[PDB]
């Protein structure tokens, strides 16, 4: 459709202008009050903060430079910030500011108070097909956008999909996203969502995101992932096997679409001559109005319960640790471009 082709051509022009001249150093730490830890990992965490002059709330991702170096995440961290400052799409969390100091790297993002899709899925058990289809359509459009910019996302899982005040998705965590025109080789991603070609250490491409969409749709509609097992090595054996079992409650159209979980990447939907259109035109999506979804004109199946833009009740509790800043600069060379 020409209107879609023209939209994507403008989207790539605007991305490239920011990609080639990235913003830097657009805030500082003492402009914000720290409120609460929203999540934690091996080299970073995310904290709710409030801007002291405007009163606006944000989610601030804080990375310790020395730990980034030690866990071999330098390039990944530079990818994350350079991509986030350049993209713009209705279903991607927005980067508002970025900066660094002697000790840390900071990405200040919009705060989405409805919490992770993962929490809501585990509460209710499983989503109906219409409810799963509403979220899946947003991921299909987001991947069409990212792939047209030559970006692979590589971290799709329910924990990275936040639910906003209108019940739509905001994708967060660009820590494994990368600009790739051909193949790439890094081992990364959560075990249950890895495509076979990642597990087998091959040069892989954007088809790994369409595989991960198949895992996400199965998990939303079943309540558990298709290759579940107790330990990673057992998960990986099931992934490479070519076999999947579907619950009897799945529709025949859903089973047929889940062409996404095709072990041969050269036969996988999203990676054929018609690209994303094989997914968008599949019978499981026959009731989906793609333009209305993009315009946020569809009524969502679920509106999260929260009291206001500072409420943290849809996130969980972590031990609260200091944000320390050394008097000496650490790892200045490695992070020059941030
Ligand atoms: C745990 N929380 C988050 C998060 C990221 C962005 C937000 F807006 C809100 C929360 N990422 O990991
Ligand atoms: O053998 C026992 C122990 N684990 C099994 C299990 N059942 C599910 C499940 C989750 C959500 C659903 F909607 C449906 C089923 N997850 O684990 C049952």
């Amino acid at each position: 459709q020409e209107s879609v082709k023209e939209f994507l051509a403008k989207a790539k022009e605007e991305f490239l202008k920011k990609w080639e001249s990235p913003s830097q150093n657009t805030a500082q730490l003492d402009h914000f009050d720290r409120i609460k830890t929203l999540g934690t990992g091996s080299f970073g965490r995310v904290m709710l903060v409030k801007h002291k002059e405007t009163g606006n709330h944000y989610a601030m991702k804080i990375l310790d430079k020395q730990k980034v170096v030690k866990l071999k995440q330098i390039e990944h961290t530079l990818n994350e910030k350079r991509i986030l400052q350049a993209v713009n799409f209705p279903f991607l969390v927005k980067l508002e500011f970025s900066f660094k100091d002697n000790s840390n790297l900071y990405m200040v993002m919009e705060y989405v108070p409805g919490g992770e899709m993962f929490s809501h899925l585990r509460r209710i058990g499983r989503f109906s097909e219409p409810h799963a289809r509403f979220y899946a359509a947003q991921i299909v459009l987001t991947f069409e956008y990212l792939h047209s910019l030559d970006l692979i996302y590589r971290d799709l899982k329910p924990e990275n999909l936040l639910i906003d005040q209108q019940g739509y998705i905001q994708v967060t965590d660009f820590g494994f996203a990368k600009r790739v025109k051909g193949r790439t080789w890094t081992l990364c991603g959560t075990p249950e969502y890895l495509a076979p070609e990642i597990i087998l250490s091959k040069g892989y491409n954007k088809a790994v995101d369409w595989w991960a969409l198949g895992v996400l749709i199965y998990e939303m509609a079943a309540g558990y992932p298709p290759f579940f097992a107790d330990q990673p090595i057992q998960i990986y054996e099931k992934i490479v096997s070519g076999k999947v079992r579907f619950p009897s409650h799945f529709s025949s159209d859903l089973k047929d679409l889940l062409n996404l979980l095709q072990v041969d990447l050269t036969k996988r939907f999203g990676n054929l001559k018609n690209g994303v259109n094989d997914i968008k035109n599949h019978k499981w999506f026959a009731t989906t109005d793609w333009i209305a979804i993009y315009q946020r004109k569809v009524e969502a199946p679920f509106i999260p319960k929260f009291k206001g833009p500072g409420d943290t009740s849809n996130f969980d509790d972590y031990e609260e640790e200091e944000i320390r800043v050394s008097i000496n600069e650490k790892c200045g060379k490695e992070f020059t471009e941030f």
